[PDB]
């Protein structure tokens, strides 16, 4: 697998792909953190590769004889299928355990135990699981790597990486570093319990990046991750006063974002009915709101959506969300070919 | 790579067509309802179908449709028109992705059928979807940028159930397709004429054929004026239409008279079919039924050479692997 | 065409031609252990054992192309349906899935039109000898509910011959002990276990509370079995009450569940659930040789620190799954 992609010949961060995947192969990838920056620029060029091959109609079947077991204990279409497409599309064939309760998959079995063996058949598992804690049982448990597809209310790594491909598209600045290049994104919604948000936001959070928090106050960004975020710009000497700014309605919180991460406000995580009824109308974005974006502006969102973008947004030049869940499959490719391959 | 059908020269002078270059204008048909599927797109699904049922049955190499994936969704609990699918795409040396329940899926959280295929057009080549709704499936199709085979859906719409009865009545009366006015088929249908959409939609499929329906029923089930018309129209545009065309009956010695084919139904009892009712029919009588079967059809009834149920259902493969072929091959 | 090591040595040993049993496997369902008879059990291991090396070398499995499986689960199973369809995965072929008011004869004689053969789990007693006189395909049981299990009983034995080859010699010499410990009443890899080992030179020490007792309809075909080949004598089983007794000189301890489901209520449960419970403090008195097994899941049964002794093989026996289940695919379907 050669990179040849315009992308990469053009990017002035050339890499070494056979040194980085011995540094890549087996590891598993639960938090964002678990990517460093070579890591990063790796998954992004060879996710470009991919795409190019799909688009192209060429071979994709670049790793082959792997079997993988997808293990999802909670509700998925983008995910769960578009991992399933990349193992299929790459050659290689996956085994899918897709059972809805965490109580009666570990029916009288420890976590431990189920990953002991479930690991002997097979080269990887991809784990899906509304706990934030069963994947680190995982872990320790298993012989072989584990991609977290999700922890509970934790991290979404894979999400956070298709989610800066994306971004990276329209923004290729974003890699660069540079003090008088700074994005500026606004994550609206269910900041609290938005897997998404968190890996996507310490993910950005390494590079030259100003954040509007836009969320009702029962949702707001944990502490731990502002902490997080506030650390790394400092790290990098883009830390200011005007890095991070919280606001509880669109009008402001959009003012002058390069990109707009809408999110579902998570129906399943709420108590007070009110509570539910009155956030959930809060945060619409519509043709109207978007007039005073830049008009640069980038619309995100990891999917599904109810209410919180009218469908006619879809066909505001704006939108990329759809574009955003397409290249899942080749940033999926990528870090699985990455991973697996042979040495 | 390139699927030959066996005596081609002699069903293009038969019929009189180019099955080659119908077979080639099929790439990236949706199949939605039995109208979508014209005189020639039939001929070549049923030669195709032969094709695959030839291959299979001489051990032969059936992997004609290599490296496609495909997205099954079924969103009702199905049996053997799920398995028929995935059995006739793994034949075919291509790959499957599964949903079998809405829970499993984001659909649980309220996410639309339009979103759902924008996206999952985009992982896979096609699709091939059941839902118990009337209009899903249509926007599905609006949705997909991949084409789709609707395998069951609310407004009864089952086409490669109709497709797969039609090859097994062509099967053992090949006169169906010929339009003669010297052999016309005769069919009864039998029992819940009402309900049944299988039996509505093979009847609008064989009625543009030298056809006549026996339906047989309760008053309470019968077959609807909606599905009459079409029959009688689409008869009428051939000139097969007589007032013989259509009778009706309320029991089996009466309407199992001189019918080539049975299609018993399910119910969804004057009606219960067995070796003694099957006396006085036609030698030559086939007896079908879309399948399962609770007690419509005695046991005893599998063992009489008339019963062709359960060849009907092993047909469905060869229809499937025929229809996914025709669709989705490169060129 | 699968070729095995030792084939002509092995066939001089046990005076068996291998390649014949492997031929006339084609087609066999495998639905009960006694449905295996001797040369199919040695085709079986050698096989299994091939496919081991293959795997553990990174080698080519592939030796079950384009052959197309149903997997029929109707009851929840994460191990055996797994290791079935890795199985299956990994000699080419490929599964269909069912996890999960038409008869099971219509059933099975319509699905067995579309697939090679077919896997099949009901807690029905009754379902799947209904599935194989209606199915045209070969039918594996993967569990049903007269308590039949083969490939499980077939990978416990596989387990056992890797540490202690002797047990297919039927060397008066050189005989197997054996504890089984727990719920001998319920555990039915035991009884099916037990019948298989009883027919090769082999000690038991049933080791159980009484209420759990092993049915003495077990006892009686193990007798039946031991004294067919002159194995058997007043030692060739005894009872035990308690572990220290229980597995001293044994080769062997097979520990099963205790499964809560079989008793009334929680409280007749609790009276079992701790009776036994393998630390490595109780297995000081085993001999050095000595491998613990138990088919999975446990409970409070082995405690965790037993893992790290290299006495445990339990993990390694449920990997052991796979092999046998390639080998087992691999000798009824294969042309």
């Amino acid at each position: 697998l050669k990179l040849d992609n315009m992308f990469y010949i053009n990017s002035k961060y050339k890499i070494d792909l056979d040194k980085i995947m011995t540094k890549m192969k087996n590891k598993s990838v639960i938090n964002i953190d678990d990517v460093d920056d070579e890591e990063l620029l790796a998954i992004l060029y060879t996710s470009k590769q991919f795409e190019k091959i799909l688009k192209n109609n060429e071979d994709s079947k670049y790793l082959e004889n792997k079997v993988f077991c997808s293990v999802f204990l909670e509700p998925s279409t983008r995910t769960r299928c578009s991992f399933d497409a990349a193992i299929l599309k790459l050659g290689s064939k996956v085994l899918n355990i897709t059972d809805m309760n965490s109580t009666s998959f570990y029916k009288g079995e420890t976590v431990e135990d189920a990953f002991k063996i479930l690991s002997t058949y097979v080269d990887g598992i991809i784990y899906r699981d509304p706990s934030k804690k069963n994947v680190d049982i995982a872990v320790s448990s298993s012989s072989k790597p584990i991609i977290n597809a999700g922890n509970g209310t934790g991290e979404h790594p894979t999400q956070s990486l298709l989610d800066f491909y994306t971004i990276h598209n329209y923004f290729p600045f974003i890699l660069d570093r540079n003090i008088n290049k700074k994005l500026n994104i606004a994550f609206v919604g269910d900041l609290k319990n938005g897997r998404t948000v968190h890996s996507l936001s310490k993910l950005l959070s390494r590079y030259n990046v100003s954040f509007n928090f836009v969320s009702c106050k029962s949702l707001n960004i944990p502490k731990d991750i502002v902490n997080t975020i506030t650390y790394n710009l400092k790290k990098n000497n883009f830390y200011s006063d005007d890095s991070i700014k919280y606001f509880d309605n669109l009008e402001e919180g959009l003012e002058d974002v390069h990109i707009i991460y809408m999110t579902r406000i998570q129906k399943e995580r709420f108590t007070d009915v009110d509570e539910y009824n009155q956030y959930k109308n809060a945060f619409i974005l519509s043709n109207k709101t978007l007039e005073n974006t830049r008009d640069d502006t980038k619309i995100l969102h990891p999917l599904p959506r109810v209410n919180e973008i009218k469908v006619e947004v879809d066909s505001n030049p704006k939108s990329v969300y759809f574009t955003q869940a397409e290249n899942g499959l080749y940033v999926r490719m990528a870090l699985l070919y990455l991973i697996f391959s042979s040495t």
